[PDB]
């Protein structure tokens, strides 16, 4: 922790200056008792003058996101595929930092957009930093990083107005989509449940690029970077995103905050694909294309090692707000290759840094400082917080006696550029055919999802484009979605009262691939961290006493336990006021609490219907919701919910209705509340 | 070093990337051996991104200068006049650091251009940093702060050309000094020797402004900072410093440096004017007035301690350049005035260096840091280094228990205002009548002037008038001159071919005030570091051994030896080539040279007549110049120099040509060989 | 011109803040009239705030430095070598803004200082600005970028001391060019006439890399710029420019100013050195080589056209 460093106690002590001089902060000097106040009152300015500049530009995308600190220990000594020294021995140990994001929103915009999700992981080796500054989707949607900067204006709010914030549901963003085919691999991941996680915890990062493992002889394979979640896959359904967005905006960050707080800190398990420089085209595309994924069929996982976050930021702004990831950040035994996304991130992330930071010393920064010694010839810069003693500092000189020494493939462990790596032809700005195929991969990862999954992502794709205005880009969307599904071009062209074009099966086929279904994916490995609604009453004593019986079995089995009830007092966590069922992976209602739920219920602690609001709305978004006392039957026909469903439970016996409802909790969601199309 | 904690060392080890990545930086990454350069080469891009960005704004003025470390101890226990802690105890020591400036030059203008000259110390005390931001002319140009940028860009080069350089000699700077007659005091001053002193070391600091000593009951005194050079007052004839412009654009900050590498630390007694609140209009002009002395006759100098420098910074640009200076930098026991230069300039210092170091963390630079904890509630910025814990910045709070606590007169050791400081009437805009009289003291000064320093300043005028190519500004000038001294404007008035207005005699005295005089102040009181040349050749191994002879005799003294003959070789410093008058406070002729002096003098290692040169503008600019050997009269009749001539030295003996020249020395200049008008 | 529309007169009128309220700028809002200056003083502060935000970093090298307005005219139509549209009629004229300077002075630094001197050119085109950011001497210090920053800190001032200013005649500078051979070159042509010209106007400028002509077509042909002095070449002494460095620190800027005032504007013969691309190793050196000439001997000057500096800028620090 050279963040331990650099922190700052003000447990005691009186107000200081920013130069120990100390002052107060409470009132301006003035000209006499109700005179004007003077510009000779330092005190005044020194604060208001750091107030008014507390603020630095947002990234430029992945504005909304938050981190936290743990540690990457290695399996294994990895030495036989790659030189990287944090990969060297079974059982090392690195510190790491996280952050998690969205692309498209603004600071303050909600969590719980449909989008595209970052997952940037620093590696604070014995080697240097190394970022892998990966996505929650392993596809991008574009083949050339020129191409960046037109992907982010159309998805972005319009500019005229700044309409919609954080959404791809307007006219720029589907012409662009239309327009760019590209697009169509990643646009099918967004509009699954890809795009609306459950948790960070319950996403999967990847690297996305093809990338070179380089052994210390010079030899190279090409890798791909998965990070598979501990916790198991999930994601929200759309009508309850668009509610949590407004309920709880800071659904995701305080989710990862309380499950590090608790004991429960997140793993992953990082782990690559590998395959021979000569399979570069072996599996029907180019591993230089970042549209593509390789079929785990084609190519297994290795595990290299666990990624685990357990700690916490102690100041956002400084450690989360200011860390500064770079692709750049490379260490000896990783190298790049000539996917053409991969390159131009290289120069995008060096330069964007300036703007933020407002100078060049970011590196400086705690959070961006690596944890081994500095040696090198860069000077000066606004904000140089070091004082170097080299007064020689240039390449080549005897008056340092040759130092900084260069380091290379045979001196000071020096990174170098993996030595098979070759180039020929002309200097072009041409697209390579191989790039051509848009279309199969969209209909693989679409041939893979359950039908459940295939309805909801054909529901994304009809809420979004119905909201487009022009009917020229809805026609040329079909168009687009056509190539890939004509089934899917059919129910999405039903929403938005157009005919789909006739199949055109150029690209069509019924092949599938493991592992990029969520519903799929069988039930949660762990419920822990999961959140269980009791819904009370004051009322009954009773109903209180069912909840706190309750209470102790789920927090048993690390459930995170809200009793809900008019009002506070001892046993109960919260209001119905405050309550929503998108505050709850599943809600149990206590027999003692039945007349909450009648229609004319009525109390000014809380709007009309809210007790039984949240029991409909946790059934209707597919949650596992019950009856806990015996008397049953009242509640589920106010829900018009049948018993006999499957993730509806109805016991007296508290143990046997935990027992029952823990299984719910695994299952997640009950996908037969959903209709499909015909 | 107060600094070693963020000192870098780079004697040993690989070079690095800034975040610990072994790499090289002397050859491009290419595609093929002849081939383009790659955009993924990092290891370019990040070198050259530092570089592009090495540069920060200079200083909007004073932005040419130099600084060192030190040590400031105080003489007592100065408890009963003000509160302060760094003056608290005999013998109490505080750390130092100070820069010396021009005011009007950029960055890489001449040191030995004619201006006032800045004096900033920083006492790094243990109840914060306290800052006397201080000028070596102990008055200045205008009344009020709003004025300053007229002030500046009036002095600074005319803005379609930006011409002429770190001069006032110039149309714009002297139709604002006429137009403007509260310049005059300052003028008179800055055309003294007091605008081209001999070194950093031989010139006074100022506060300038009238501050109060605030004592720990709430009693208050009017002071005025000084700062008496224990090395005595020199400075340089104008022909001389025009010619070390050109041959040594570094010399002062070259002295400082070499004065504290050889041990020879220069010092000042830190003093203060200390009178009573009720003698603020009691001597005639009002002490919130910045264009007025308080003469010595009136209010004697009390010695609070010793200033002395000792360590030259390890990095230039980190110290030096990144120093932020700030009069607002305040300790409890001082306070400020009504001064309307110092109230605005307490906006400015603020303010300013939001542009230099572009962003609001500027006091997190070692430089800038304070040797005591830092407790307050500012948070974020670009470049933030702190890792804050308190999770509750405000007040009034209770969740971080109410702390930091507010510091105040009766709590803390707060700064407080001191309470019997009132203000009255209406809210305006409108200088003090008390402010008016512009003329009588630019008079004391002069009057105060040995006839040889009234004849410099004269010619100083003369010199700067006569480059005015307005003939109505020259007119104007010769108006404001002669309110100050009929005399003045004649004689200068002489030189531009105008006749001077008749005599207006309201603000002329005959009045007199000790301590303003450089040529008055008797010999030096240490001749330690002065530089002698000793004018020698290869041609007679006699002539070598003469001169390390009187090497020997010399640096036992502590003088600084040169020996100069046409080619290096052991026992000789420079060559005749790259040596000139200007690089010596004594020039001496071994008599073994003499031939070199002769005017058929000619060798194809240094330019035609330069020993000769040397030892003629040696004498013309007034210092000690000798020949060492017993034979004499060749090199003084080539010279032109009369052998009975007071500063002109002849012995056969070494020891007896040390003793007197030693004197000469300490005289330091003699004032016989300038010509007087009348 | 651009730079006309952007123009601000004031020979006339009422002191304005920048949004245009007529105000006063030469005493202090106080609380009477010996009293402590008020915040509210929005006169006073927005006054010091702009002055106090005047500078901008100087450039990272050519820090010192000089500019002039002029025109360039093409003397013919050459479609025949290059599709350049400022260069495809006899006659053609485009506007030019260039700056001459040093390389390792600050701001502020003697314009007589021994160094290489810069010669940056600016066509304002009809296809795009074009620029040819060019030195007095021909060949440059070293052969990668990469080490340019080496080269930079080596005979910049020491950096404990920040000595000596705008000269390479100290220890670290001497270093890195006997540790680094590819310096000779151009170390020999600062060491003459060429490191103290008399004046920017009898100083040549050259483009000193190998560059293409391309043609619409697609083929090309390998060039150097060469802009050669109408005024011919000149030098100061070495004693002389010591003594100037002090006495007159503007002397090249002055010079320039001076003759443009007085109708007398430098003018140079634009040129190019034009081989073909099988003959980049043919000369006995390798045309991808910045330390290295082309002898007119083996290829001659044609004469594109006349770059002529005849109008000063209206305001140095905006221009
Ligand atoms: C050419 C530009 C460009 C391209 C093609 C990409 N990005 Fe990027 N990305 C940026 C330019 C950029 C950026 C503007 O440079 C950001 C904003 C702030 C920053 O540090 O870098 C950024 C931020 C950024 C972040 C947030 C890092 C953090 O939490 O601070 C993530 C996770 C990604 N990107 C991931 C990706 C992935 C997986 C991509 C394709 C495979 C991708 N980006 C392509
Ligand atoms: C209203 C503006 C204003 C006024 C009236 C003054 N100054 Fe000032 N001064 C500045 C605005 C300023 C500044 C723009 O804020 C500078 C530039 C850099 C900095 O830190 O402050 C500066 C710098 C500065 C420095 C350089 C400090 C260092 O070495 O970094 C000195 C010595 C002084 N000044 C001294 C004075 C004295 C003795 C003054 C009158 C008694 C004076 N200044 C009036
Ligand atoms: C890799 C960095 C690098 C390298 C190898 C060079 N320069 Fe450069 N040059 C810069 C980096 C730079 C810079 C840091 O980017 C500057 C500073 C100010 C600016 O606009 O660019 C610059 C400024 C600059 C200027 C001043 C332009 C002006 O008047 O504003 C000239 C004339 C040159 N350079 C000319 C050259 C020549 C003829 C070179 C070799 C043939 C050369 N430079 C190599
Ligand atoms: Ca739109
Ligand atoms: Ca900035
Ligand atoms: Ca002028
Ligand atoms: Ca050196």
């Amino acid at each position: 922790s050279p963040l331990a460093a650099y922190e700052v106690d003000d447990s005691t002590g009186y107000l200081t200056s920013d130069v120990g001089g100390p002052i107060q902060d409470q009132t301006s000097l003035k000209a006499g008792i109700r005179g004007p106040t003077l510009l000779e009152d330092f005190m005044f300015r020194q604060k208001i003058q750091h107030f008014d500049h507390e603020r630095v530009p947002e990234r430029a995308v992945h504005a909304r996101g938050a981190g936290a600190h743990g540690t990457f220990t290695s399996y294994a000594d990895w030495s036989n595929i790659t030189a990287a020294s944090f990969l060297n021995a079974t059982g090392k140990q690195t510190p790491v930092f996280v952050r998690f994001s969205t692309v498209a929103g603004s600071r303050g915009s909600a969590d719980t957009a449909r989008d595209v999700h970052g997952f940037a992981t620093r590696f604070y080796t014995d080697e240097g930093n190394f970022d892998i500054v990966g996505n929650n989707i392993p596809v991008f949607f574009i083949q050339d990083a020129i191409q960046f900067p037109d992907l982010i204006h159309s998805v972005k709010p319009r500019p005229d107005n700044e309409i919609p914030q954080a959404a791809t549901a307007h006219d720029s963003a589907w012409d662009f989509f239309s327009q760019q085919p590209s697009t169509m691999h990643t646009l099918f991941w967004a509009m699954s449940g890809h795009g609306i996680p459950r948790s960070y915890r319950h996403m999967d990062g990847f690297g996305v690029h093809t990338f070179r493992f380089v052994k210390d002889d010079g030899s190279s394979k090409l890798i791909k970077w998965h990070f598979k979640s501990r916790q198991g896959k999930a994601s929200l359904v759309w009508e309850e995103a668009q509610v949590l967005s407004g309920k709880n905006a800071d659904f995701h960050r305080q989710d990862l905050w309380d499950a590090i707080e608790s004991g429960n800190g997140p793993e992953w398990d990082v782990c690559v694909q590998i395959v021979d420089e000569s399979q570069a085209q072996a599996f029907g595309f180019d591993l230089l294309d970042p549209t593509k994924i390789i079929p785990e069929e084609y190519a297994p996982l290795t595990k290299l090692g666990l990624l685990k976050l357990d700690r916490n930021p102690t100041n956002y702004f400084a450690e989360t707000e200011q860390v500064m990831f770079q692709p750049g950040h490379i260490v000896r035994g990783i190298d790049f290759t000539e996917d053409p996304l991969l390159q131009g991130r290289l120069f995008s992330y060096l330069d964007t840094q300036l703007n933020r930071n407002g100078g060049p010393n970011f590196e400086q920064l705690p959070i961006n400082m690596p944890r081994v010694p500095i040696h090198n010839n860069n000077r000066d810069g606004a904000g140089q917080m070091f004082i170097h003693r080299n007064k020689y500092p240039y390449t080549p000189n005897t008056l340092n006696s040759g130092y900084p020494r260069q380091a290379n493939q045979n001196a000071g462990r020096g990174f170098f550029t993996a030595p098979g790596r070759t180039a020929s032809g002309a200097l072009v700005r041409e697209v390579s055919p191989t790039f051509n195929d848009h279309w199969s991969q969209p209909r693989l990862f679409f041939n893979s999802l359950t039908p459940v999954e295939q309805q909801f992502l054909v529901n994304a794709m009809r809420f979004e484009i119905s909201l487009v205005k022009s009917e020229e880009v809805k026609k040329n969307v079909l168009t687009q979605l056509n190539r890939v599904s004509h089934d899917v071009a059919v129910r999405v062209a039903a929403a938005i009262g157009l005919g789909a074009p006739d199949a055109d099966d150029t690209y069509y086929h019924n092949n599938k691939t493991a592992g990029v279904s969520i519903v799929g994916s069988g039930p949660l490995p762990t419920i822990k961290t999961l959140r269980v609604g009791i819904l009370a009453t004051t009322s009954e004593s009773s109903a209180l006493d069912q909840a706190a019986q309750l209470r102790t079995r789920l927090e048993k089995d690390g459930l995170v336990v809200t009793v809900v009830a008019e009002t506070l007092r001892e046993g109960v966590d919260q209001t119905y006021s405050t309550a929503d069922a998108t505050g709850f992976d599943g809600v149990v209602v206590v027999d003692g609490a039945a007349a909450l739920f009648a229609s004319t219920a009525s109390s000014p602690l809380f709007p009309t219907g809210r007790p039984l609001q949240i029991f409909v709305d946790a059934y209707r978004w597919g949650k596992p919701v019950g009856v806990c006392g015996g008397k049953s039957s009242e509640v589920l026909d106010a829900a018009d919910v049948p018993e006999d469903g499957d993730g509806v439970y109805s016991e007296e016996s508290v143990d046997m209705f935990v027992e029952e409802f823990e299984k719910g909790l695994a299952t997640f969601r009950f996908t037969d509340r959903f209709a499909l199309d015909s």
